[PDB]
């Protein structure tokens, strides 16, 4: 592993999940790997959830942990040359990015999609940024159009709790009433064409994804039918995406509101939600609240997929260095 | 213990005590009791005080520590059901605490008296809803109406200190320019009932305290008279709490600023204070400065009873 | 070593760089040195930089960590005596720094100047206030007038670097668009007259330093003059300080901007700048990105400043 940012960088799926149940069932076991390594916590976007389980994850490892919030308005980087300098910006990225890999031996990264601009967002430019220029692995706590810690914990839940090897796995959108970036819907769409898992994506018209995310995922109109046999519903809403309604709702239809009437066609499904999740909208207080919800077992393997990425992470180290 | 909330939380006082003062003398002796535990303190309303002494007592047990802040409008939780959620509120209580307690093992919580509704601020709402809800021990960093880690920290100052086994204990109002939260004079009369001592709380008219926590001190309007033949001297300003003066300020007289001439009456006190104080509103700089003003070793001491604290939850955790 | 606010509190200079080069090497070979010991980092100015690398040094010693960040203004200390505390000072400075210094074993402190009165920025009064009353060895994250963990680590970086004994070392002002203090360039002067290399002083008319910290050093107006034969350029903007223009641009001239014209005259200097650094207005791209330039290398050396500096601290507690 030399970055985590999408599925391909977690290899075989199998060495991965064995290492997720390894480390729930002993918490502690790798303690002693991340000693006198420091982990760099960046986020150009506050967090209280991914800031307190990458932190329980790096101690998992005896770690150190610097954590920084840097916002957007202390971010002004100059990117271009021959530029004079008197301006906003105070730094080049050249230089900014470069020191701050001085510090530590990993960095994680949470960046956004600002939704003005496609190009801009889909390019995923702060974290490659600092791939690119900090010198050290850098790992992603949600980036633009991906959040693969989210999607490993997702996977490993389904794994925790599936009753088959390959279950149905059903994607579906819900409303929101504010415009969302695709980051989760994305990732989860990626990682579950990893899988052998059956899975379909649900969504209002004009709400596909990038075909790049989509893959040979069966993107089926109605959501009754998509719903039939499931053994899963992961419930997520995310604003269009494209041609030019970019960044926009589309739609706040709570006929797509997850609750008992789709919940009565799957094979019993769990219900899944990468949180934070807003009732009656994404999914009703039945459906959340029964023995089949579990969305706190999934923000638990949060920590795990962590332990998971840092250990990978803190194994594929350099054992030498440069000194002058 | 289970939480840590209320001096009924710490058991036997006697005991809870030995434990203050072996920690004192040696710091570091339970560091091992900590490892691999990790503690998150999450604060409501800032602080610096709190934040510094609870995370170096953490680290006196060699626990890992996360800190979060949390301001309002960060903290609309939804607790009904049936609710359309699309306005405010971006997530409900029965998600977002369980999910704080999966990664932690201990929970500190500071939450604060909003003083726009006493019902609501009486039933201690934030720190209620984490001991219901998180799945792990909760310890208050100062609740609404309560400050137990101060008030053990007090009671750890005064068994240091005093000069007889049953001391009288004076708390008295003093002025200040904002509403103060009764959590303090609250938690502090609810400790010092616990104790033996001769307990006396002075305070002008319209200051009184819920009887809940008032228990059984003596109530002196008069402050001279209170503060005759005192071996302690806990100066501490509130805003009102009955009536419909709830969190309002009925007086700012600085008779009952605290300097020599009541002092003079007492047994040589001690002079106490919680801390951040006002001079020469809360007590002058004379009595602040005397050979008895204890106010830094009483500080220091913040650092031992959270120490006693996060010590017996570690040893009561699964 | 007591305190770290200036380079007399190094001492010896060769035995400080020994250190340096051997940590360099060895990153956690005194990582028990700060077991159970906690430091302090206090900021009244929020940093990224120095906040980074104060806090892996110490981690770099197995010390506990905290960071307090205080917001300008939410500082408040009283420092009278006889004043009736109703205004805005929250506390007297006489409860509340030795407060702090009950919670750690050594405190980092990061100061600054207004620019609003030269006398009181030049009295450094908040790292003093520290050093006199927080009970604690205290050190500089930068203060108003100095910043001797840059300046060390600025040393540390010219002996890594330099191809001789005794290299000619010139800081040179450059423009900028802002008033800037003169806390590096005053400390740069200090720690390089307190070396046996060549070193110059390049600014404009005006833009002189407090003779406290030019002392016996060579100032020359003539930028082109003052760079030939260097070895070493460290480039830095200040605002005036003398007379009536104290804190105030006087000029924003880019022909001292640094470029290929002034480094063709010196023997092939390295390049170096405390960062962060505008480009074009102190020191165009093709200089500050040809292998001359040591800014990054210089930067990782502030790592190696602070873990000497605190190694030396806690070499010396009780």
């Amino acid at each position: 592993m030399k970055k985590f940012t999408c599925v391909q960088d977690i290899g075989d799926l199998k060495s991965a999940l064995a290492e997720s149940f390894e480390i729930k069932k002993d918490r502690f076991k790798y303690v002693e790997l991340g000693r006198n390594k420091t982990l760099l916590m960046i986020f150009f976007n506050s967090s209280l959830r991914t800031r307190l389980s990458t932190q329980k994850a790096a101690l998992n490892l005896g770690m150190n942990v610097i954590v920084l919030d840097i916002n957007q308005g202390a971010w002004k980087l100059e990117t271009e040359r021959g530029v004079i300098m008197d301006g906003d910006k105070p730094e080049h990225l050249l230089e900014a990015i470069p020191v701050m890999g001085c510090y530590c031996d990993i960095i994680g990264v949470r960046s956004f999609a600002r939704f003005e601009n496609r190009e801009y967002d889909y390019n995923e430019v702060i974290i490659n940024q600092f791939i690119q220029h900090s010198g050290r692995p850098v790992f992603s706590m949600e980036a633009a159009t991906r959040h693969p810690l989210q999607s490993f914990a997702d996977l490993i839940t389904i794994e925790e709790y599936k009753k088959t090897a390959r279950p149905k796995v059903v994607m579906t959108w819900a409303p929101h009433p504010r415009p969302l970036p695709q980051a989760v819907p994305n990732s989860f769409a990626e990682w579950m064409n990893a899988t052998d898992y059956e899975f379909v994506i649900t969504h209002p018209e004009g709400y596909e994804l990038d075909p790049k995310f989509v893959g040979n995922a069966r993107v089926e109109y109605d959501q009754m039918k998509a719903f039939e046999g499931a053994d899963f519903i992961y419930a997520k809403n995310w604003a269009a995406y494209t041609g030019d309604n970019y960044g926009q709702i589309l739609s706040t239809d709570r006929n797509w509101t997850v609750g008992d009437r789709q919940m009565a066609v799957t094979n019993n499904a769990y219900f899944m939600h990468c949180l934070p999740v807003r009732r009656n909208m994404i999914v009703t207080d039945d459906v959340i609240e029964s023995p089949q919800s579990i969305v706190i077992p999934e923000a638990a393997n949060r920590e795990i997929s962590a332990t998971v990425v840092l250990k990978r992470l803190l194994e594929n180290l350099p054992h030498h260095h440069h000194h002058h």
